[PDB]
């Protein structure tokens, strides 16, 4: 009642950013059981279940986010130089596919800005992360860049002292050619430059390294990737961003908008592409499922097909912060009716049987 109010007087684009303040200013019951915990990436999680990049991508609503009952915050994408990213309208929802499609195109406060915001809790986080709370940042690079490598690089330097794991993100739809970045020379030249930068980070400031892939790649594009993760000893992968795609069935107006599909429509498209980097990485590699995600055997089906730890946004736009517990309340019923003792051992458990 009270959200759908809002967001049927506001623009998508408002509404998001109300939503933001509201969560940044803490205007927001679930108790995670110990079943729902998760060590990966070199940390605990309290429970398996995230905010993907996107919905603050400031670094603005960090701590409203945990209060929200997420086990870990994603920020980003952030650029070097501040950018204003797409012109208006770019962000449209679908309401009768569950969907959401976006243009934004990097809108970002730049990486000094959000140096400075992580900054002024970087020991609150600190005590957050030993407490099973970790903190991502999601970097990406600006639109007039002449070196993608170097804006990359240029995240790890500043952020990654700040962050328990760090997201190269060479899967947005809504900047021309960064998807191309995801071919294996191109891949093994940016990955290379990006590790050895964050390997001269020290010790208590060495983020893990994830690749955040796209869900509408090929069969060589999936097998390239795997191949260039294993060669470097990449941390993890995101699978997956937006879909470039329109599925067969789409009902909503607005379906051909260019930008990213978000929400259920790319939800099954996701899990399979989980499923097959699982496969390609020998279940080696921890993979952070999103895509469509909103219950919690969504959340069960992308751990099983491979997912250490999921993440959503859109379903939040849809059903507000109580979907967070919801899925979390279903997961925990549903591994207890499955015979699984708990999150880690259900990770895979498709590929076993
Ligand atoms: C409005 C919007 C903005 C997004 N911006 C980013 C971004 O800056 N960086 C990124 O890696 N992914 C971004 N994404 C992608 C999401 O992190 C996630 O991969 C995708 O939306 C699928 O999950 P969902 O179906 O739960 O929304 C964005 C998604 C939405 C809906
Ligand atoms: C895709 C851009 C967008 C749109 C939107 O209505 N929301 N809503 C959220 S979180 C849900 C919410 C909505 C409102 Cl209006 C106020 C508070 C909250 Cl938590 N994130 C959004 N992002
Ligand atoms: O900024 C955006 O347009 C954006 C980035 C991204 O990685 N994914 C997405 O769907 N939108
Ligand atoms: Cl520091």
């Amino acid at each position: 009642h009270l959200m759908p109010t809002l967001q049927g007087l506001l623009d998508p684009e408002s509404a998001h950013r109300l939503a933001v303040r509201f969560t940044s200013l803490g205007l927001l019951r679930f108790q995670d059981s110990d079943m729902l915990e998760v060590r990966v990436l070199g940390h605990k999680f309290r429970n398996p279940v995230g905010i993907a990049a996107g919905f603050d991508k400031h670094g603005e609503a960090v701590d409203g986010l945990y209060k929200m009952g997420f086990g870990f915050v994603e920020i980003g994408s952030v650029t070097p130089k501040p950018q204003e990213g797409n012109p208006r309208p770019r962000v449209f929802r679908l309401p009768e596919d569950q969907a959401v499609i976006n243009r934004y195109g990097f809108n970002s406060h730049g990486l000094s800005v959000v140096e400075h915001r992580l900054r002024a809790r970087q020991q609150k986080q600190a005590k957050l992360t030993e407490d099973g709370l970790p903190l991502g940042v999601n970097l990406g690079k600006n639109k007039t860049s002449v070196d993608a490598a170097e804006d990359y690089a240029e995240g790890v330097r500043v952020l990654g002292p700040l962050a328990d794991y760090l997201v190269v993100n060479v899967s947005s739809p809504n900047t021309a050619g960064l998807r191309s970045l995801q071919g294996k020379a191109e891949l093994r030249r940016l990955l290379t430059k990006v590790l050895q930068e964050r390997d001269g980070l020290r010790r208590v400031h060495r983020p893990a390294v994830l690749v955040k892939i796209a869900p509408d790649l090929t069969s060589q594009d999936k097998e390239d990737i795997a191949s260039v993760v294993k060669e470097l000893g990449i941390d993890g992968l995101i699978v997956t961003n937006t879909t470039v795609s329109r599925p067969a069935g789409l009902q909503g107006a607005l379906r051909s908008e260019t930008g990213g599909l978000s929400g259920k429509p790319l939800r099954d498209l996701s899990t399979q592409t989980i499923r097959e980097m699982y496969a390609l990485t020998q279940g080696r590699v921890p993979i952070i499922g999103v895509g469509g995600v909103s219950s919690g055997q969504d959340a069960l089906e992308k751990i099983r097909a491979g997912a250490s730890l999921v993440q959503l946004y859109t379903a939040l736009t849809f059903w507000g912060p109580p979907v967070v517990g919801k899925v979390k309340r279903e997961l925990e019923a549903l591994l207890k009716e499955q015979g699984f003792g708990g999150v880690t051992d259900a990770i895979g458990a498709d590929h076993r049987r």
